[PDB]
């Protein structure tokens, strides 16, 4: 039987990167006062919620898919739910927050140095984070989301069950506030972003004639890691909702797909060449 033993390991080293490329990012930009930038506060927030989310979500998900029971209380399946959702909404949203920054950077490169002054960088992450506990901790701790059939009462009954059910409207709103919202922004602010560049290179080329992959590639790393792994949980959240089409499996495992997003944002965006050296000095 390699279906015990077998999952364990995958799920330990997920939980291992997570923690080990968050906590080495933090650290970074903390001891090193050359990374301190308006630019790195966004990034230290979204690796605290990261490594939030792989030191308390995923260890207790995987003890309950290997032991399939919920030995905890019935108090901390709640708890649980409220602290994966705020974590995820709040990761997304940063991911929001840096490329409108980008955004204000390259379109209106006079005015940046006055518009993201260090101070007013702070009551966004603190606005985003109140907007992340205002959709996860107050809806589900105040009963609002429960759901209203036979298999929900006796999942509520019971004391070592802990499945999600959730009606349509707490659903589409919460899909609504966590996903689409902060796409459609990322989607125009990089089309224009890659406008600019084009119009950068076409100048230059104009210029100095005698003697678009970067941009390509760059974007399709951003944006092709993030709607892959996000995109479709997110539709199946509607569709169980609207329509036995989807079956509980299916549901977990994009679920799962979408966790492995937190050991990934440090390769993506913390790539820098400062940033290599600084991890080159704490390592080594
Ligand atoms: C138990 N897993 C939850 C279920 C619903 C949900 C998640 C994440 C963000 C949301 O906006 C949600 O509505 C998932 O992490």
């Amino acid at each position: 039987e390699v279906w015990v033993v077998g999952m364990g390991i995958v799920m330990s080293l997920i939980v291992l990167a997570i923690v080990f490329g968050n906590v080495l990012v933090i650290t970074a930009i903390a001891k090193f006062e050359r990374l301190q930038t308006v630019t790195n506060y966004f990034i230290t927030s979204l690796a605290c919620a990261d490594l939030v989310m792989g030191l308390a979500v995923v260890p207790f998900g995987a003890a309950h898919i290997l032991t399939k029971t919920w030995t905890f209380g019935n108090f901390w399946c709640e708890f649980w739910t409220s602290i994966d959702v705020l974590c995820v909404t709040a990761s997304i949203e940063t991911l929001c927050v840096i490329a409108v920054d980008r955004y204000f950077a390259i379109t209106s490169p006079f005015k940046y140095q006055s518009l993201l002054t260090k101070n007013k960088a702070r009551v966004i992450i603190l606005m985003v984070w109140i907007v992340s506990g205002l959709t996860s901790f107050l809806p589900i701790q105040m009963h609002w989301y429960r759901a209203t059939h036979q298999e929900a009462i006796n999942c509520y009954a019971e004391e070592t069950c802990c499945d999600f059910f959730t009606n349509q409207a707490y659903a589409i709103a919460s899909s609504i506030v966590s996903f689409y919202v902060p796409l459609v922004i990322m989607v125009f602010v990089y089309s224009r972003v890659f406008q600019e560049a084009k119009r950068q290179l076409q100048k230059i080329d104009k210029s100095e004639g005698r003697f678009e992959h970067k941009a390509l590639k760059t974007l399709g790393i951003i944006m092709g890691t993030f709607t892959l792994c996000w995109l479709p949980f997110f539709i199946v959240n509607i569709v169980h909702v609207i329509q036995n089409l989807i079956r509980k499996e299916v549901y977990i495992l994009l679920n799962w797909i979408g966790y492995v997003n937190s050991g990934f944002n440090p390769l993506i965006y913390c790539r820098s060449p400062d940033f290599r050296i600084a991890f080159q000095e704490l390592l080594c």
